[PDB]
DNA sequence: GCAAAAGTGTTACTTTTACACCCATGC
DNA sequence: GCATGGGTGTAAAAGTAACACTTTTGC
């Protein structure tokens, strides 16, 4: 009974979950059928239990919504303003989730009424959920330059152009083809297969796979 | 909502945890706690508390810090919440922890001694309780980061410095010798990093020029790498 | 006069960037 | 036969890393 003399919180979980298509990169997100704030658009949220680690809360969270387990996450951070949920005090742990966008759950996702949303065309977002998207997009972007996070993104085939999407949409601009191809070349883990993909281009590409065995026998990473 | 959209969850506590950066003669220290109350009592630790209802998070890290070195204004980021389930074998205790830039020269000595805390050497650290080990390589792994691209680092230095100060903070950060020459030529390219007219006489037998950081000229255009 | 830290430039090397045309195929 | 994305190399530029000796002055 020493920790007695303090107070409780609710600790609150929310997800900013990537996602990628068509070269642009999209946030689900739930249009909020359930109060507080029902109609407007939030971050897939829970509360931490008795039973259960916040990280486990956050994969629990997770997926509740996608059906998704073994994905990819980040902590963002702990969101303690005292006001930052006007029904009651929550402090709510952020964390970030890569995942791929054929992979999830439809049922779930319908049931949540949640949406995939452009990540540059977002909705307002209820309470303090823009800050955390921000927060996170920095992160993510950081991380994804110096580690291979991306490709959690990706289906575990893809094409070179594929990829150079996906790294031109993380960063927002566009990038040389013939120079990001060379660094690619050099990343050994980064593997030609003896795949081709037709429905990409009339020409067909190589499809690549991320060997993560080899990468751990040698992480160097740059993009 | 309900009382029940909320009420139906549990409640933890939100404990708070500091690690706390200085930098003396050319190493750089944690300040701990020897425990004076359990639980562990008798074993070392960081600084901690719990946040209480009147305040945010990051508040309660600032009183925190202020309550063991009487300091305020502190440079501190947010390095997690750990929140493991037996992180705290007497309760569960989920942690934010935070880490803190300060001049090792200007703290409050009766306030620390009121803890009973001390400064250790960072390479020298004894068992801390609990996860403060994890919160401990996280906050470093930050703020190595963090230092080579933001100048946080002048908050461990004092007002006027040398720029073999400079450097040594810098190597020890970095936790590896780097070269005079260049690492000069690096800071010849940050105005903000200005030479004063004053001159330290106590570390050298020539004596080397006092350099200052200025915020607002370097907040001008935020260009920092070394 | 020598120990002990301050200060000062040049050159090789590495990395990064800019840039344009042919190829294979499906329609 | 043409429209579409796939695939390729080289050179100039910028940045980074290696490298030694002279200056001051307190003892």
């Amino acid at each position: 009974n020493y920790y007695s003399s303090n107070p409780t919180f609710y600790l609150g979980i929310d997800c900013i979950i990537f996602g990628f298509n068509e070269g642009e990169i999209s946030l689900l997100l739930l249009k909020r059928n359930f109060e507080p704030a029902m109609g407007e658009w939030s971050l897939m949220g829970g509360f931490v239990q008795k039973d259960e680690s916040v990280d486990d809360a956050a994969k629990r969270v997770l997926a509740e919504l996608t059906g998704l387990e073994n994905v990819y996450m980040e902590q963002v951070g702990a969101f303690g303003a005292i006001d930052r949920d006007p029904g009651e005090r929550v402090v709510s742990i952020a964390y970030y989730a890569l995942i791929n966008i054929n992979e999830y759950d439809r049922e779930l996702v319908q049931k949540h009424n949640a949406y995939w949303v452009n990540i540059n065309e977002l909705p307002a977002l209820i309470f303090d959920h823009p800050e955390m998207v921000d927060k996170a997009r920095e992160m993510m972007k950081q991380k994804a330059s110096v580690e291979p996070i991306g490709f959690n993104l990706l289906p575990k085939l893809f094409t070179l152009s594929q990829l150079q999407s996906l790294y031109e949409a993380i960063y927002g601009e566009p990038m040389d083809k013939r120079n990001f191809r060379k660094r690619v070349a050099e990343m050994d883990f980064i593997e030609k297969t003896d795949k081709i993909d037709k429905l990409g281009s009339k020409r067909g590409a190589a499809l690549y796979k991320f060997n993560g065995k080899a990468y751990r026998k040698d992480p160097k990473f740059k993009l």
